[PDB]
């Protein structure tokens, strides 16, 4: 249920159930000795650790699968090695972090729009994939507690008739999910709409995802040293177990995952033995994967040769693997060894002051940062040499070293400066932190029970985090911003002079993003304006400056060309619309499929409908003309008001570019702005306006005669309106959409039409252009949708 | 791997091997009294029942979605109400028999041939079927074999390692069959050359054939009562036990699938407790659909309505039927009853002999005779009514009365009569009088060992009843034939005056069929020739004759438009090749596509080649030279002659009917013969002959000419050779093909060029026409094909 979650009490939610499965945790656990469950790591039968690795091994070659299925599925059949590795660095996040840009979603957007998919369909990849996982992990969990409600129906001292009639409840509904979505036909479960796949298709993703799960559970399976349950029933725990962990968003599905099987297989099994199966699961199953995704990236970087995906996911991974490898600082700083360097029950306090401070550094890492790989790079150098000296360690001591190779070996892949703590907050970010801290704290409260001063400063050092967590423009600067729309490209940005949008600039002072703020976020209008090689250095020091306020970079109408490095910045497209452009020197009057605009045109010929070319001095002649028929106009829809959008009712912007009329034989009754450039490559309009002198017959001459000046002035495109998406392609969707698309269709319908209808536009034969609207920080288009309406609004 | 068993060996395997496992049976279940199967039968928990009949309904549920999957994936899309139907009565009695007359193939030939698929296509329905199962079970018997080795091992006493690794071993070979089958590639794993389908599609199957491996093995563990097992280490017995059951051909699996389960089950749960699961098992899951499938057709029958495919089915789900029925009766005559009357240990003995009286019965309702529906009928009601005398036992006093209402209902589907007895033998029937004896045999040294006669007695009914299976033409008939070829219609048939072709007719003189015999079975020529109405009385008395003599009755070259009556008498029919038409008033000279044959009759204008018309008594002026051009043509070859095709040497058949030459302007070099009838209807050819006078550029006038002729004559159509089937209809094929179809198309390859090439065919531009050969006995066309072989040379 992804872009349903609209607030930041889903992020204090999430934090709270940990803290129920914690405070769970240690409950279950009261008898169990640290010193046991070191033990049973110590002895665990390395067979079973190898045999741990190949199913793991066969968990990621069916997650592999899933994503080639995904891409079968469209129909966009990608190369295997570049599928392979973004769904094998897919996953080796997703099974780790849960948040906005670390997540399945802001990897698959980020490693497909690189590789060479289209950003309405790698939301049918994503969501596809998640509905892949849910419903089949559902079905899967539904299906083997079917068959035995008994195997591990008294384990928990439930009857087994009611288990297994929980199960007959979620069958009988996934069968009236598809029962329903037989044949097309979008059943509205609630705000979620799925849309089933072929028949063919929903099967073999069901094969697939039954074998990950089976290869998942039989991970964790092969580390529970021999239970009193087979593999099925254990394998009906697993699917509960991960089938709610990441039904709560939590990390990885931490606390409750961890607290599901220790509740469930303490009454079978040692506890012991389920701990230290748990804590080798979690190594085995969620930090090798991330350290073979870091290790075939950083070889094929150092030597087939896959480096721009692998520049495109490595801060990614980096930043997953940070996060990982602080929760390890926190727990190894946290359970105690005898010998340890009191530098000057507080000098194991700078182990944990290093974790905290390098996810901090992951959190830049994402962001892709500087002061990030240098923080994360120097902490992780000072956990080396301040844990190598306690003991050997292999395991911290060669993941950690690993860490700091690979991010040795990426400092060539990021360079780009900001301030590393200025940002405020995320709402998952401030959920890795509070889990870490409370899953320490769970940590500390389990060890020294059994056998403080440490635990006051863990806590004061993250309340500190806390605390640094919680730590228009003038006439030269919008002057020099025209002068930059006249000495380059596109014609679209001279909504530029009506003022209330802040332009922020480039160093090079040739490039501009116009921003606008209406809630927690701002947005922008077009596209960064100016030469090509001062725009990616712009787009993300506009996310920078969003922020460093504290604020969301939503984007809007952004063109096609610039997704390449647009998601790179982190931002997530969406599909908006299309906007109708008609190339000029491939144009003819009437050819053989214009003639009804030519007939359209001798409807105003036989009443000898005229124009104006006039300047921007030509104003004193027309003001109170445009006044009442602006009077018009707001009465045509009785009197509501828009910006972001037109021009208003404005004494300099209306007269600022040239405009052209519909006359009433020399007296003014309709007019229309158009936008050019000094650079004669583009020009545009933006604004028709109604007349009680102008049927439907003559809706278009208005705009023919603008269109055919546009011609006779000699320009190469023209970019009249912006169509809403057709029917068509509301067709061509994705399984988990929400009211989230539905709006977007919506707000296409509902602000497009204020100049003309998509067949209005096709009228005029025009080649269509998308454009999109990018989102910050892994957040709804809901969100930022209405974020910009309100700003229309 | 059908199609392969070409043997009688196979027949006496089957029985050996259920003599083995019997005698198993017998040794596993010393200690259990026959006293305490009937308590566990008469104490079973009627919710348990109920629940076997809900899990046997969900599994033929599934055998409707294998068949309907089956439909589509050959792009045959058929209403779903004449599939369920064709598929809950074609594995009510695949689940029953195994034999050639009643199985999954010769239902699913009866079902379609009627519904309307083609019969190129219902041997891709069978074999795709047949693939599903097979292939489907051994991945889920090896898969959940996978699992568990630990919850089965140790009751059969072997260690869980070993168990493992054949189900490994046989994981790893159909993943090496998928991974060879990836796109196309037809992998030849020995004789039989799977071609697995598109991974959407064995997906959706394998989904199928799991949930019916799944919904049939949770029939018997509903009836076993709480086993020391859960569901699935039943499922991996289930799916071994089964796999086993249908590899060794036996009817029902009857007796392989009772030893494995017994031999597995009885180290774990009480023996009793398994008799009476079994019996209950195949009660519930093997009768009942049997009975359900009978009232769905006579009940609709009675009073939506699909009286033709019941029409179609009814004796094929009779006699599989009868024969379960006969299996109840001798093993409820043999287990005794104390009040028993002793009408004058041999009064039970009238039961015992109506039983394999109502077998042999079933054997005569397949082939769907009259004295079948007589001694069924009232052997049935002498069962009746000297079974109902002893006590009420509503199972078979209700099940038997069944049979009588169904079988007096379907009086009217058939009145065909032929002698019951005199049919000799079949591969499979054998095997099901002789598993009705072996099983009765370790019925009677089961049940009286711990408490003779009635053993003799049907031991001795049994070796009579093997006794009792143990127990050309003038020239008037010839030119009695040649008279009905003038009389009618297709001319193909004036290959009837050559002899060494035995010719029966019909009971109204206007129709015969012509013979030959090569080995156990004489086939026929071309198709029944006549009017309309003669044909299909006639097709049942071509193979009553073919049986009267112990023989099998194949075709050879039968006309599409036959095969709704042809597939009615038990014939399997199969592609063979087309049979190149052309028709004369749709026909020009150059047209736009003929100008081919009018430049190479324009390179024999030049020479000036010419041609006869001459008469059945224009013999004695060309014969010599037909016996020097004879020696050509054989010479062309290099001396080897062949019957069934061609005229050969004849001093009769040559001059018989009208021919035509090739000349060396008045001296012959070259002959060809023509094929007419008296109705002006159609006429053909058969031969073309070599010269050494006509080059490659020559191939065509001398039947050019004759073309042309046929055209000015006032034809309509014109049967020239036939030809092999195509590349793209051997690309058109079914998985589990083997040697069959290969010599199928060898056959084509080496039998259809020595009149010309499908190239050769294709200058005349023709429209093709199907020609198949149809198969009685659901034996193998390979051995039906080299009966034709061996007939030609
Ligand atoms: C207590 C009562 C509550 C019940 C109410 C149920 C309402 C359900 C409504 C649906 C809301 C979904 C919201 C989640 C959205 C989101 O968060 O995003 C999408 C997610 C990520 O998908 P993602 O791509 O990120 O992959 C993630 C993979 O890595 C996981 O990782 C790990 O946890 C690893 N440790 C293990 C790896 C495993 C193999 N790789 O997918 C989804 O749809 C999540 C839906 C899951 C639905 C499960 C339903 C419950 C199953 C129980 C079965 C029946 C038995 C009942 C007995 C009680
Ligand atoms: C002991 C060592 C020997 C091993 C050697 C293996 C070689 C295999 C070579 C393949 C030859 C196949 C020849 C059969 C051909 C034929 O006879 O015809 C095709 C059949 C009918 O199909 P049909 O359409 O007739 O349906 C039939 C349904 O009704 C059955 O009925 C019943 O029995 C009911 N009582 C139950 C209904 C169930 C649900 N409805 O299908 C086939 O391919 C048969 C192939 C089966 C292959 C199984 C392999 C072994 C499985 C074991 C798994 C691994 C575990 C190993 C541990 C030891
Ligand atoms: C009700 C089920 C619902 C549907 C789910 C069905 C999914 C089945 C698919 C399962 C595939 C993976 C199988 C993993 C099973 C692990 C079995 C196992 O336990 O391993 C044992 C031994 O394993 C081996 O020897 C090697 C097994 C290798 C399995 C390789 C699988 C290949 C076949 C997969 C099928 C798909 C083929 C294509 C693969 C890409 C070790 O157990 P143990 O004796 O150590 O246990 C005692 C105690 O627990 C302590 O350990
Ligand atoms: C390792 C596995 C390999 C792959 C196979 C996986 C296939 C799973 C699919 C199974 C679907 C059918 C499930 C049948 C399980 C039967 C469970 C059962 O035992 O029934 C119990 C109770 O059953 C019920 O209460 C009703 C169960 C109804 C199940 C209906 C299935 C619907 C869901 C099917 C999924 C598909 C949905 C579409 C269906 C067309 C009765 O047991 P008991 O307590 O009597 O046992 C004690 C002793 O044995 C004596 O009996
Ligand atoms: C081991 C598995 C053994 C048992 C498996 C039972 C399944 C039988 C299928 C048999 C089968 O394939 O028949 C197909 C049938 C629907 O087919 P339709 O006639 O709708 O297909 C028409 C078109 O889809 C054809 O293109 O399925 C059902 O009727 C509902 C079954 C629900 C079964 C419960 C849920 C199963 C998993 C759902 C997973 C959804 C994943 C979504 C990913 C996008
Ligand atoms: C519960 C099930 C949980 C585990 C299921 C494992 C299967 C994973 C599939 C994952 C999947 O669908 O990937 C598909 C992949 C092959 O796909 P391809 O790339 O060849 O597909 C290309 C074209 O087929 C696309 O049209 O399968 C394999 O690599 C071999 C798998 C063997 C698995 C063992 C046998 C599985 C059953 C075979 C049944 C054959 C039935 C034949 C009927 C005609």
């Amino acid at each position: 249920l992804l872009n349903r979650y609209r607030a930041l009490i889903v992020a204090v939610l999430t934090v709270a159930v940990f803290c129920i499965a914690a405070y769970a945790i240690y409950d279950l656990t009261t008898e169990v000795r640290y010193d046991d469950v070191v033990h049973a790591l110590t002895t665990t039968k390395i067979s079973s650790v190898l045999l741990a690795l190949l199913f793991t091994g066969l968990s990621f070659a069916s997650l592999i699968f899933y994503d080639q299925n995904a891409l079968e599925y469209i129909g966009k059949r990608l190369p295997f090695p570049h599928v392979a590795l973004t769904s094998f660095s897919a996953y080796a996040v997703g099974n780790t972090a849960g948040f906005g840009a670390l997540s399945a979603g802001a990897i698959r957007y980020r490693a497909y729009t690189r590789l060479g998919l289209s950003p309405d369909d790698i939301t049918r990849v994503i969501a596809f994939v998640t509905l892949a996982f849910g419903l089949g992990l559902a079905s899967v969990g539904a299906m083997a507690l079917l068959v035995i409600a008994d195997e591990i129906g008294p384990l928990i001292s439930v009857d087994g008739l009611w288990l297994r009639l929980i199960a007959i409840a979620i069958l009988a509904a996934l069968a009236f999910v598809v029962y329903a979505g037989r044949n097309g036909r979008e059943v509205r479960i609630g705000p979620v709409a799925v849309r089933l796949p072929d028949s063919r298709t929903w099967s073999r993703q069901f094969l697939v995802t039954a074998f990950d799960i089976a290869a998942s559970a039989s991970v964790l399976y092969v580390l529970l040293p021999e239970t009193s349950i087979g593999w099925p029933g254990f394998f009906a725990i697993y699917a509960i177990a991960v089938g709610l962990g990441v039904l709560s968003h939590v990390p990885a599905g931490f606390g409750v995952f961890e607290t599901i099987i220790i509740a469930w297989l303490g009454s079978s099994v040692n506890e012991d033995a389920v701990l230290s199966s748990l804590v080798l699961y979690r190594v085995i199953y969620n930090v090798i994967p991330l350290v073979i995704a870091i290790a075939a990236i950083s070889v094929a970087e150092l030597r087939s040769s896959m480096r721009r995906i692998g520049a495109r996911l490595m801060p990614q991974l980096l930043s997953a693997f940070a996060l990982l490898l602080g929760m390890m600082l926190v727990f190894s700083s946290v359970t105690p060894t005898p010998d340890h360097n009191l530098i000057v029950e507080s000098a194991h306090f700078l182990s944990s002051l290093l974790g905290l401070a390098i996810i901090v550094a992951a959190r830049g890492l994402s962001q892709r940062l500087d002061g990030a790989w240098w923080v994360s790079t120097f902490s992780a150098l000072f956990a080396l040499f301040f844990s190598l000296l306690k003991a050997i360690a292999i395991v911290e001591a060669g993941l950690l070293a690993f860490f700091v190779f690979s991010l040795v070996v990426s400092r060539r892949l990021f360079k780009r400066p900001a301030s590393l703590l200025n940002q405020t907050l995320t709402a998952g970010w401030l959920t890795a932190i509070a889990v870490v801290c409370i899953g320490a704290i769970v940590v500390l409260f389990f060890v020294y029970r059994d056998v403080a001063p440490r635990g006051l400063r863990a806590a004061l050092g993250i309340s500190i985090v806390s605390s640094a967590i919680a730590i228009p423009v003038s006439d030269d600067a919008v002057a020099r911003a025209v002068e930059i729309v006249r000495k380059q490209g596109v014609a679209d940005a001279n909504l530029v002079r009506m003022g209330d949008k802040s332009i922020m600039f480039s160093e090079k002072g040739d490039a501009f993003i116009m921003y606008g703020k209406q809630g927690r976020s701002w947005i922008a209008l077009f596209d960064p304006v100016g030469p090509r090689q001062a725009l990616p250095d712009l787009i993300w020091r506009f996310v920078e400056t969003a922020r460093a306020a504290g604020c969301r970079s939503v984007f809007y109408q952004i063109s096609p060309a610039l997704l390449s490095y647009c998601a790179d910045a982190g931002l997530r497209a969406f599909k908006l619309g299309e906007l109708a452009v008609v190339n000029l020197a491939n144009f003819e009057l009437k050819g053989g499929k214009w003639a009804n605009l030519r007939q359209t045109a001798s409807r105003a010929v036989r009443d000898g409908l005229e124009f104006a070319v006039i300047e921007p001095q030509d104003i004193p002649d027309v003001l109170d003309q445009l006044a009442h028929v602006s009077d018009t106009w707001l009465a045509d829809h009785n009197a509501k008001e828009k910006s972001f959008s037109l021009g208003a009712f404005d004494p300099d912007y209306v007269c600022s570019q040239p405009v052209g009329v519909l006359k009433k034989d020399g007296k003014i009754v309709a007019f229309a702005n158009i936008l050019m450039t000094e650079t004669k490559e583009e020009g545009s309009v933006d604004l028709m306006r109604f007349s009680p002198d102008a049927p439907k017959g003559s809706m278009d001459f208005l705009f023919v005669q603008i269109l055919e000046y546009l011609k006779g002035e000699g320009f190469q495109r023209f970019n009249l309106g912006m169509a809403p998406l057709s029917g068509m392609s509301r067709r061509e969707s994705a399984p988990v959409w929400d009211r989230v698309g539905g709006t977007v269709f919506e707000h296409g319908e509902r602000f497009y039409n204020f100049k003309g209808l998509r067949a209005f536009k096709s009228k005029f034969h025009p080649e269509w252009q998308p454009r999109y609207l990018a989102v910050s920080g892994g957040v709804s288009p809901m969100i930022a949708l209405m974020d910009a309406t309100f700003l229309i609004g």
